[PDB]
């Protein structure tokens, strides 16, 4: 066939990665990136709060009447520590080598940017608590996350200093439109995308589920996850890993962190990925 992998296995990935077709890639990653950093994955299984509802602690319009349970709950599961997995290296080696178009994230926990990745490089599809704003729309103050934190385990609920508003992290929250960026770099991204890295999701989260149906129909994609995903849904109509008809997806099944590298080591990369996740995560372990 006229298909770009020569076989559809991590093989054959990481041969179309070093040949000369394959320039740019993009990565789509979720929660499964992070779990072995620590950081739970909000959206799967496993009240001193008093909400009114369940959904109202994530919600923005009670949010801005009632913030205090947020900041309770993002105290109660703020991590003890911000370390990024081998997978968020292996992106930053990605963008060293200058194979890195461009990183979709699902992720709020800010570990892209730890590990590396600059602003240009990310689109933090579901916002991020990298940076907050004062919600007062002719303000607009931002504050770092260290002035957050500081605010957040004081338990005092985070007032912009110039207008007294409160400030809100840049997640985006229920009631509120995913960022322009993301539709911005999407019409412009898959035009020029060469691979299709899909890490840590399970693809039901819409509308950033539907970008792997944005690539051209010959760009291989390459799944990494625990479970199979993506595949098309015998019920309410995707990736094909399977069928006689299958020519570009593949499946890798496992943690992440194990699938970057294997991965890395098909690349010959796997010293120069352990070499930098050990000095970052010792300059981590180190802060003082
Ligand atoms: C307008 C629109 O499209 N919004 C989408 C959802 C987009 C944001 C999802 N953010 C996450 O996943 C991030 C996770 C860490 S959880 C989280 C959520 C809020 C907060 Cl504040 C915090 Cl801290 C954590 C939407 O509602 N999609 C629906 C769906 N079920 O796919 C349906 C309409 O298609
Ligand atoms: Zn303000």
């Amino acid at each position: 066939m006229e298909r770009l992998l020569d076989e559809l296995t991590l093989e054959g990935v990481a041969r179309y990665m070093q040949s000369e077709r394959c320039r740019r890639v993009i990565c789509l990653v979720g929660a499964g990136i992070s779990t072995s950093a620590g950081i739970p994955d909000f959206r799967s299984p496993s009240e001193k709060y008093h909400l009114p509802y369940p959904e109202a602690i994530f919600e923005i319009s009670y949010f801005k009447k009632h913030p205090e349970p947020f900041f309770a709950l993002a105290k109660e599961l703020y991590p003890g520590q911000f370390k990024p997995t081998i997978c968020h290296y292996f992106m930053r080696l990605l963008k060293d080598k200058g194979l890195l178009l461009r990183c979709y994230t699902q992720n709020i926990d800010t570990l892209e940017r730890i590990a590396g990745l600059e602003q240009e490089d990310l689109v933090e599809a579901h916002g991020t608590f990298y940076t907050s704003h004062c919600v007062s729309a002719s303000c607009r103050h931002e504050y770092p996350l260290s002035w957050m934190k500081e605010k957040i385990f004081s338990e005092v609920t985070p007032k912009c200093e110039d207008c007294q508003s409160l400030v809100k992290p840049d997640i985006v929250f229920f009631g509120e439109s995913l960022p322009a960026r993301f539709f911005s770099c999407m019409q412009s991204d898959f035009l020029k995308v060469d691979l299709l890295l899909v890490m840590g999701t399970s693809l039901q989260v819409q509308p950033f589920a539907s970008l792997i149906s944005k690539a051209p129909l010959s760009t291989p994609r390459l799944l990494i996850n625990k479970e199979k995903a993506g595949q098309s849904d015998p019920f309410l109509g995707g990736m094909d890993f399977d069928s006689k008809k299958a020519y570009r997806d593949v499946a890798w099944l496992g943690e992440c962190d194990q699938g970057c590298l294997a991965l890395a080591e098909l690349l010959g990369w796997k010293k120069e990925l352990e070499d930098l996740v050990r000095r970052e995560h010792a300059s981590i372990d180190a802060q003082s």
